């Protein structure tokens, strides 16, 4: 190693020390050439590596979203995914990934519920631990986020999560505990919200008492972006580095003046934070030979290979959960006469919105995956629209027809169209132009002239669209058609083949920024539903693709309800009536109500599948991948059944975690409230059976062997063995049972394997004793329940525990 | 009138509100043109108005220093001083003055002890209050400072004044209480320091619970400069405006992010601070017709007039305190044969150092004063030097030693560059004063957040004597001193920290050279500002080396050959300055040896001492005539003449105890910031309250001063109502030659209190002018609660205790001439004003 933390700490002067406590820009820590300390690049996010730009982003591999990844219940595969994320990161020259995410879906409506793993803390913690192992094994630093209780988006910079120490310990801190214990993440990012009255990013209890004194974790803490709220407290209380730069709270003047005036912090506080930042740079520098990361290096698409594609396709396929399949409707045969219908059928809903999304090398739509599978054109009808806003203009705009004449051209200007006599130019491929992290020499106010030609493909009405932050004007054929803002629309009649001129005059956010101009073919909503029904009736099978998208589920706001959008439900009822052998494929990051569920004979949950989403869906539907995912989340019938129904809004600045330890399936089992599909549920195209085949308990370990067998005679497949524990005679209220182990096993038809699950008792059966402030292994009788979902328990074993244990730590 | 606080507060958007919460620059608040809110200019200081810059500043009227002003014991005159200060402030187009200063000399060694009024809170309060009424009666806003307990300089940004509530109330808050009650200052400035663990500038206790809730004062609080230490707690806890700009703690991002994240503050807190700023603005706006202040106006010398000069001379003459006068050495007569001797005789020591200082119209030295008096040359010898550092170079140099010692050719030329010497200068100035003070230096090419620049200082120096000269260099930043393009002084390599620049810059470095009379020498100083390593500054000096033993000999022998020696000694604005405290109470260098030898040679010597706070006079027993002149401003030397010659009959009384020795003082062991703190161990026993309680004799007691006449007084009426005390005092000038003023001092004592009290406390005073044989009756009226209360720290209230009380009337704290007793039947507890 050429990197010595303590030596450096002893050589840095005070100004240099202060300069290490904030990032330079959105993505980079501070270079100190004098001492051989490089700038380190970080990059979002948990489902693929975006790089240093949103607008004009270098393309990258988008992975399935977190709740889909967790539904694999496959540690090895999750490790493989983190290794591939590392390779994706190296290709962007980012030494640290801002992921994975592991907040908790205590209710279903969280705007970032798609982005984390699981309502279960053991599944969330092992998924986290597995991704981090895979990232860090390649020499790339993980950042587990957001610590802690950032479990909804509403007013997140100020929201006070008010939560008991028992629920804080057992549910919210637990996946971080597990990640730390098993994977040692190099970084953790603090949340935006408060916990019990105190912003996480200056909470000594969280940042120091727990992470440092109790858990002995020696990583680096960074703020979420702008999630610092004081100068001195955050430094005293354990926040190692403020992002993004340029610093707001930690200028040289603010910090040294606090030091020199004996206001709250000491030079020792500052050194403690600089020391953690140096340990993080030490990991990066020690790994440079292995990763090849170039300081301030170029960003490329070099990881866009067949190997990456096939692995993304596998990870997406195994994420998929088969929820219903009556009458052997699935698998489809390639000779089936089918029509594909639905608002998501030709959509590319690769991810949810915001920080975790990106510019992909490509996304295969579900329709394209089915055309690719069948090797021919497939009958289609859209059925219904379900977009939140109109986009699609850049994606369908331009003589030549080239894939390089494709889109719009953006020409940036110093002054307005209203006053220019007669600096940056960019080929725009997506209608949502997101200028937040945009930078140029001639900018801090700037203006944009967005141009191209649009050619309608059908005769009739088209609805043109524009949204801005916060100035623009939309021109078609040099006539003004449309004057953060609401969506404003103009409907106009056009003609197939005819070329129109699109011109958007935009002014920057002070007039950061952003805008979207879109267009869509208008339809008759009633007629298109009748048409899909009529068509579905005339085919053997229909495949109906529905769901939400990255505008309904997005960082920045929570969902208002659990409904499917617009006329989706009406569409589905009409199609099911016209053809009962319709398979429904749903894309969403979190649950949606299916009111017609009783009539749906085949139903597949695909999540948001990333670049290969549509091929993975085709793989499952045709049986080339046998469905093998299980729900990482409870799927209640109705929003009102959920434990957080009444407290999932920031009100008077707070959110009371009223259900306490009873989150997700812990709530439903305790109430005996029936759900549409429970935690851990998923079907296959084959049948399995299992039995505990050996069992052994000591004073400190539990060892379980489980034989699993594929009893079908046609498909090979994987089953997920899930191991739950129950206290049968505790003095303390607990959930009916708790997931503490799982193993995934692949089995040829007729094949049998034995899997082994070994755990310390303290891992299996502790609850957090709030009054004593300690975890407790309580003497008494316990049950281990082994099954293939939280309900489908197939084999059980009773055992006694005589030796008590109180513990803290890992 | 058309300026409506609540209307404007309703119309400002959030960004404009935040912009009002800090100053734009060192001296102005935020213009909000669309609402007709102008930039208000504020200026230092408590003893005259500096204007907008230290370096190259516009000349001004310097008054005598606070301790001098308080020594007049004259409310009318002090109120008249405030009016003249306002007129001065109008000439600089400053609508707000940053003064009076009224921290407390709990010990003698405070760097800014000169700057405040008195160790007695009654005198400190009544002086403050008089000066504020003077200023505000002319429509110029006062800023009483520094609230509170900024009573030494050492580590003042972090210093924790640890003080009981009773002492805090009776001594340190008290002059503020009295100022608010009688004068209603428009503003108050918060101190740099902490009080019982909390920075004054974010102390809810001080800034809200006491200022607002209990006293109901409604002015505006401003921080001392850079003395804000948080974003949200300072806003929540009552600090209305942060100075200087550009804002550190209160950018739109820090404030709006705090608000939007529900960190500490709400919009209501921000509105409460903005409201108070608006009220200060409204005072300035509603007085613009009367004052004629012009927004961002020019700064003039238009008040440099005879009327101003006469007033300053009078104010200075009445501050002087006659301390000893045996054998009628004084008044001096025109036909006395005299020599003037001493380090301060030709000195211009008009003020103490720091933010109270300024560039003067002129200063009349004591020597010049005695010369103006007689209308003829006066014999003189220096006797000894007592400078702390060597300046005097810009003052005695020329730009081109070929052309005459012109206005335009006298001094040095300073060129300012963006890069070091090793391009056209962005700024060029003619320097007259050796101390180049860059703290508020302003320029388009200078980043206020990182004042990075270089100075090339040049000119020519011609010595008027053969011999050794001692050149000198002092910096904050970096500098090289070349003489004839050869390096003579290095202040670039291995700097040591010393006294220069409020104790932040370098120890003085020097160079002894032998020079030839009339020979022309090229002075070149190359200087790098602070960030080169605020802007800071530097001083290049030169002085004539003298043989110390020899000069003492020469002074002694000369004194023997005259009827009378006039020996002028003391300290100056470098020994006594903002930024650091004095190390000891000693007169500097060889002063005391000079004095001893001069007194032995001619016991008919009058010693005149210039200091802001006490010095040990170890030869005292042998000094038969002794005058305390303080620092007397522009007219200091004409005022000293006036008093020496009996054109003004000495009428000052000491505003401070003057103990024999440093170790006698209450704060001997706790006048330093140690582990960030200062424990106020003497509690309420400060100044004369201490010496009297210990029965410890001092060289001169609080309230003491002599006249060239004698006086006698009687209490001729004394009445107590349930509510008020009425005292009449007959004062007679019982001499036959000189008219003069006597200062009647009224003290009270609680005789059987349950609580330890001081032996007695000053609660009233009147100054009365009497022709020989004349008699007058002065009337003193006062409310009981403000005369005999103590603060009951356990109950958290002031307490008029039942029992017997004594009133003492005299002409000093140690010269009581008449007493009366009264009984209080019923106790009262009270809070507020």
């Amino acid at each position: 190693s050429k990197f010595d933390v303590e030596q450096l700490l002893s050589e840095l002067n005070q100004d240099e020390k202060i300069s290490l406590l904030s990032a330079v820009d959105f993505w980079h820590t501070k270079k100190i050439e004098r001492l051989g300390i490089p700038a380190v690049r970080v990059s979002d996010g948990p489902n693929g590596i975006r790089g240093t730009k949103f607008f004009d982003g270098v393309p990258s591999g988008c992975f399935p979203n977190g709740t889909g990844l967790a539904s694999t219940f496959d540690r090895d595969l999750l490790e493989t995914a983190g290794k591939l994320m590392a390779k994706e990161s190296i290709a962007k020259n980012a030494a640290v990934i801002l992921g994975p995410t592991t907040n908790m879906q205590r209710g279903p409506l969280g705007g970032r519920g798609f982005e984390s793993f699981s309502e279960d803390p053991y599944l969330a913690g092992m998924a986290t631990s597995s991704v981090v192992k895979g990232m860090q094994g390649e020499g790339i630093a993980a950042t587990v986020k957001h610590f802690v209780c950032n479990d909804l988006e509403d007013q997140r910079f100020s929201s006070n999560s008010i939560v008991s120490e028992r629920a804080l310990r057992e549910i919210y801190l637990e996946p971080f505990r597990l990640a730390v214990k098993h994977a040692n993440p190099v970084c953790i990012m603090t949340a935006y919200n408060k916990v019990n009255g105190e912003h996480c990013s200056q909470s000594k209890k969280l940042l120091i008492d727990i992470l440092r004194d109790e858990w002995k974790w020696d990583g680096m803490l960074m703020s979420d972006w702008f999630g610092t709220y004081t100068t001195a407290a955050a430094i005293k209380n354990g926040l190692d580095i403020e992002f993004p730069g340029p610093t707001r709270w930690r200028t040289r003047a603010l910090v040294s003046h606090s030091l020199n005036s004996r206001e709250q912090i000491t030079t020792e506080d500052v050194d403690d934070r600089v020391r953690q930042v140096l340990k993080m740079i030490k990991f990066v520098v020690d790994n440079l030979e292995k990763t090849g990361i170039v300081e301030n290096g170029p960003e490329s698409t070099s990881n866009n290979t067949k190997e990456t594609s096939d692995l993304l396709r596998k990870i997406a396929a195994d994420s998929i959960v088969l929820l219903k399949n009556k009458n052997n409707i699935l698998p489809l045969k390639k000779e089936d006469n089918i029509i594909v219908i639905g608002p998501n059928a030709k959509a590319k809903t690769s991810s949810g919105g915001g920080s975790a999304s990106m510019n992909s090398y490509y996304v295969v739509s579900p329709y394209e995956g089915i055309v690719n599978k069948l090797g021919k054109e497939v009958d289609y009808t859209v059925g219904a629209y379900s977009h939140k806003s109109i986009g699609g203009l850049a994606e369908s705009s331009l003589k030549p027809a080239d894939a390089e004449n494709s889109g719009l051209i953006a020409k940036f200007y110093s002054n307005p169209v209203e006053e220019r006599s007669d600096f940056h130019v960019t080929k725009v491929n997506r209608s949502n132009v997101h200028l937040f992290d945009f930078k140029h020499e001639k900018v801090d106010y700037f203006f944009v002239t967005l141009t191209g030609q649009y050619v309608p493909q059908e005769d009739g009405d088209y609805i043109f669209s524009l949204q801005v932050y916060g100035s623009g004007l939309f021109y078609l054929n040099d006539e003004l058609i449309i004057d953060g803002t609401k969506e404003r629309t103009k409907k106009l009649t056009l003609k197939k083949g005819q070329v129109y001129n699109v011109r958007v005059e935009y002014g920057s956010g002070p007039t950061a920024g952003g805008f979207q101009a879109g267009v869509i073919k208008a339809i008759d909503d009633d007629e298109e539903i009748r048409n899909a029904a009529e068509l579905a009736a005339k085919h053997d099978k229909a495949v109906l693709i529905i769901g939400l998208n990255g505008e309904w589920e997005t960082e920045g706001y929570d969902r208002e309800n659990m409904d499917l959008p617009k006329r989706t439900n009406e569409l589905v009822r009409a199609v099911l009536k016209a053809n009962p052998n319709t398979v429904i494929v749903n894309q969403s990051g979190t649950p949606v109500e299916f009111p017609w569920l009783e009539d749906a004979n085949a139903l597949v949950q695909a999540w948001y599948g990333g670049n290969e989403l549509g091929n993975a869906i085709a793989d499952v539907l045709y049986g080339d991948v046998v469905p093998n995912g299980k729900l990482s989340l409870s799927w209640p019938f109705k929003l009102q059944d959920n434990p957080a129904f009444l407290n999932f809004k920031t009100e008077f600045g707070r959110v009371i975690y009223g259900e306490d330890i009873f989150v997700g399936y812990r709530y439903y089992e305790k109430l005996q409230r029936k759900v549409a599909f429970p935690f851990g549920y998923g079907l296959s195209y084959t049948t399995f059976e299992l039995d505990i085949s050996d069992f052994k308990v000591t004073d400190d370990k539990i060892a379980i062997s489980v034989d699993v067998k594929n009893t079908g005679d046609k498909f090979a497949g994987s089953e997920v063995v899930q191991v739950y524990f129950s206290a049968l005679n505790s003095k303390v209220s607990r959930p009916v049972k708790e997931l503490k182990g799982f193993e995934k096993v692949h089995l040829e038809p007729g094949e049998k394997k034995t899997v082994n699950i070994d755990l310390e008792l303290k891992d299996a059966i502790s609850y957090f004793n709030e009054e004593l402030g300690k975890w407790h292994v309580e003497a008494g009788e316990y049950l281990v329940s082994v099954g293939t979902s939280s309900d489908d328990i197939l084999s059980v074993k009773e055992f006694k525990v005589e030796k008590e244990l109180y513990w803290k730590g890992l």
